């Protein structure tokens, strides 16, 4: 292994919405990482350590200038998520000290710049798509299928009144996703719920709002808008890899990233990512100078039809990115 | 104290650029923030948590969401420099605890996020100028002074053999200014020097490296292009902070020496010395119980003499007009 690229999910997280009909706030703010999902990063940063740091030794034992390149998306959460990982990666006892003396920092913490920029302005992760032409790639390929449908007709008699006891407007499936994920992390949170919402109503909400994510999230095409530019950088960060400084990319993202990025290479999710989900690009020399990317997803070989399975040569995946643009 | 804004320059750093005539490898790499640099910030940050949390408490003991906001030039020097004060302003510690009710990082840190954009996409911190309107500018204000002509016609007798013993071309005082710069970070470290290379000499290009660097900030009508996005920025925060009608109370913009200077330039009070690492500008807004804010400017530890406010005190709309006429 010569290179590796890894996408995060963030770590657990309070709901980005507050339910309006609920009086409850959340101590770390909405759409905050938490101390739980802080943990989470750390933990994946302390086996991200013992592989590529301790086993293999793709990196070094202490931080390096010029090895290492971090990006986050721009919201506290993947930036926090960056930082909490980072402090597993490269853990206090590691960092730096004074010449002729003791540690820089406090019990030798070991800084490490997380880069980003504003969604807007992304030119790495993120693809900006006018609203225009996302409602058209979705009636084209979500919206219009039998299942789309089928899933609305049923649910939609119920719309009126969950939409009064969430106090969120749902006239739609896709309205159903927020209102779903809300309640989900106040689930898991044990938070109080609508006051009025029975609780196989509840069950039903969360489950279409993953259906409903991860139906949106399917089609390759919609992938191929939202995902390529990243793609293309990291087919790049591969194949500049591959010559004989730079040696770990980590990019702090979403689930949606996540998402988009497997079904990109045609292996759609139906459920949707875990905090702290990992999809993770590495590099290999086969000898003889020829290169081969293994994708895996939280572990597990992503099987990719166009590679016949997990593992692309190197200039199969660019030309791969490249095609699908 | 109702609000503050600081602007901090990072700390201690290695070279933008190597002495090409010195054997000696910067080991954090090119201009990289060094082990001292982020001791010096972290000192900074301690000083911050002494003021703002334990003695004003303008801000909360542990970090609160939504009461400030970090944002950072895109350089690991200055996104490094803004983690170590952070790691000063809410230390190990302070950071949180999983529901179980053990720390969730090691020694209770708590992250807290540095946001950052392009040098290109900054709507906050960086103006871009294009080349022929930084040179068009440079002649105008800086280039055309009688002092500069000077201290060029002055020195250039040894240009030749600076160019030689240091291996950067030096054709005009304006090329002084990296070389200078360079040999100070040698300087303060003790680091080789190149051969041949006199002290006298060395001194002679470091002052005058200074001079030109503050030569070139000096014009109101330059800092008025590389700050006005910035300053608009900071009277927007200080007006919002005034209205009392969010949960911020303080903005830190981690930066570089030029961006404090050409803020000082931009004010109507130009520095005559180069910012020392770790600098500080700050404004803090105050409230006299009657609707009357006043913002007070402070440039490392001192009051800057700002002409437009006769002092270091504005009124607040004075200080978002001063602003706004530049």
């Amino acid at each position: 292994m010569v290179f590796a690229v890894d996408i995060i999910r963030h770590g657990d997280r309070t709901p980005i919405v507050a339910l309006p009909t609920v009086n409850y706030q959340w101590q770390e703010g909405l759409g905050q990482l938490t101390a739980e999902g802080m943990q989470q990063e750390y933990k994946m940063g302390v086996a991200f350590r013992k592989k590529y740091i301790e086993e293999l030794h793709l990196l070094p034992e202490h931080y390096e200038y010029g090895t290492i390149y971090v990006r986050s998306t721009d919201y506290a959460r993947t930036l926090m998520s960056a930082q909490s990982l980072l402090m597993g990666l490269y853990p206090p006892g590691t960092g730096p000290s004074i010449p002729a003396g003791t540690s820089a920092l406090p019990h030798a913490f070991q800084p490490i710049p997380v880069f980003s920029a504003p969604s807007k302005y992304d030119e790495v992760i993120i693809q900006q798509v006018d609203r225009k032409e996302r409602k058209k790639l979705m009636e084209q390929y979500v919206f219009s299928t039998r299942e789309w449908q089928q899933k609305n007709n049923e649910l939609k008699d119920k719309y009126p009144l969950w939409s009064r006891l969430t106090g969120i407007n749902i006239d739609t499936l896709e309205d159903l996703e927020t209102v779903g994920h809300t309640l989900y992390v106040h689930q898991i949170h044990n938070a109080p719920m609508p006051e009025g919402l029975a609780s196989n109503d509840i069950e039903t909400i969360i489950n279409s709002a993953e259906w409903a994510f991860m139906a949106q999230e399917k089609p390759q095409q919609i992938a191929n808008v939202y995902s390529s530019k990243l793609m293309t950088n990291i087919a790049d960060y591969l194949n500049s890899g591959s010559m004989k400084k730079l040696k770990y990319v980590l990019l702090s993202a979403h689930d949606t990233t996540i998402a988009s990025v497997l079904s990109f290479l045609g292996a759609p999710l139906e459920k949707s990512p875990p905090y702290a989900s990992n999809v993770n690009f590495s590099l290999y020399d086969n000898g003889a100078n020829y290169y081969t990317v293994k994708i895996t997803y939280n572990g597990n070989p992503v099987l990719i039809p166009a590679c016949g399975g997990s593992v692309c040569e190197l200039q199969q995946l660019v030309n791969l990115v490249h095609d699908s643009k």
